[PDB]
């Protein structure tokens, strides 16, 4: 929409106040017109249908229940765009900044959030399993990082692959929780997750077995469901990329960590430079080692701690 930026004030899912960019013109619309090409957050209405209607508000103020995941998914889209902006020099998911759009109060109790090929959609949870998913950042930063793989690597949806482009989102969701610096740590969702129960999540990185995930290569998953494991097999380049920044002994393997900033840089550079639609893990390692060695050079202590960890979880 035309009209001027203005600055809106709401509550996110979780409570928290803050500041949103908004649009004035006649009706002050979530449309952020300082980050790219602008970030659009819509209302599905809990319809299916897409992507609903960009969210309109009469006086600029949104802390009304059916506001807060909207605020969320708003503020969130943009704290993910300055991570990959500010860090990465990634202007948007196209690097070309795209408009981000997202719509929330996507269906009926639908407990799950995902970007389509064009958008970001988020459920608002059935309440008892999840709350609204656009409050959790790594769950937005994870959706949007599919965004920026499906436009560098490309990495097939599928096997292993398939499991590669899962990691990369949990990982980098991850990397902005961090950055965004609230209450971060090693899993996923667990801000979102079963309203009921402390400390639970979706997966956990630092130990994915800790929810059925395997955590070194020779307890892949072979069968067909989730198509091929990619949900699964995830864990272990998760558990390879925990071992890369935090460091750990793991089957006996031992691995010296290099912090989170230099994990973000190699896998970011892998991604970006040496991943293509079809890399399996073993590609992954090499990739990832091509990136600690353009980086940081081939006697560094990272290119060893990469090849310590995925050492350390079966993968050659
Ligand atoms: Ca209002
Ligand atoms: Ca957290
Ligand atoms: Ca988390
Ligand atoms: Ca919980
Ligand atoms: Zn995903």
């Amino acid at each position: 929409i035309t009209g001027t930026s203005t600055v809106g004030v709401g509550r996110g899912v979780l409570g928290d106040q803050k500041n949103i960019n908004t649009t004035y013109s006649t009706y002050y619309y979530l449309q952020d017109n300082t980050r790219g090409d602008g970030i659009f957050t819509y209302d599905a209405k809990y319809r299916t249908t897409l992507p609903g209607s960009l969210w309109a508000d009469a006086d600029n103020q949104f802390f009304a229940s059916y506001d807060a995941p909207a605020v969320d998914a708003h503020y969130y889209a943009g704290v993910t765009y300055d991570y990959y902006k500010n860090v990465h020099n990634r202007l948007s998911y196209d690097g070309n900044n795209a408009a981000i759009r997202s719509s929330v109060h996507y269906s009926q109790g639908y407990n799950n959030a995902f970007w389509n090929g064009s958008e970001m959609v988020y459920g608002d949870g059935d309440g008892q399993t999840f709350i609204p998913l656009s409050g959790g950042i790594d769950v937005v930063a994870h959706e949007l990082t599919h965004a920026v793989t499906d436009y560098t690597a490309g990495l097939i949806y599928q096997n292993e692959s398939g499991a590669i482009n899962e990691a990369i989102s949990d990982i980098f969701g991850t990397l902005v929780e961090f950055y965004a610096n609230k209450n971060p740590d090693w899993e996923i969702g667990e801000d979102v997750y079963t309203p009921g129960i402390s400390g639970d999540s979706l997966r956990s990185m630092s130990d994915p077995a800790k929810y059925g995930d395997p955590d070194h290569y020779s307890k892949r998953y072979t069968g067909t469901q989730d198509n091929g494991g990619v949900h699964i097999n995830s864990g272990i380049i998760n558990k390879a990329a925990y071992l890369i920044s935090q460091g750990g002994t793991h089957y006996g393997v031992s691995v010296v960590g290099i912090g989170r900033d230099k994990l973000g840089k190699i896998f970011y550079r892998a991604l970006t430079q040496y991943l293509t639609p079809t890399s399996n893990f073993s590609q992954l390692r090499a990739a990832a080692v091509q990136s600690a060695t353009d980086l940081y050079g081939s006697t560094s202590q990272e290119v060893a701690s990469v090849k310590q960890a995925f050492d350390a979880v079966g993968v050659k």
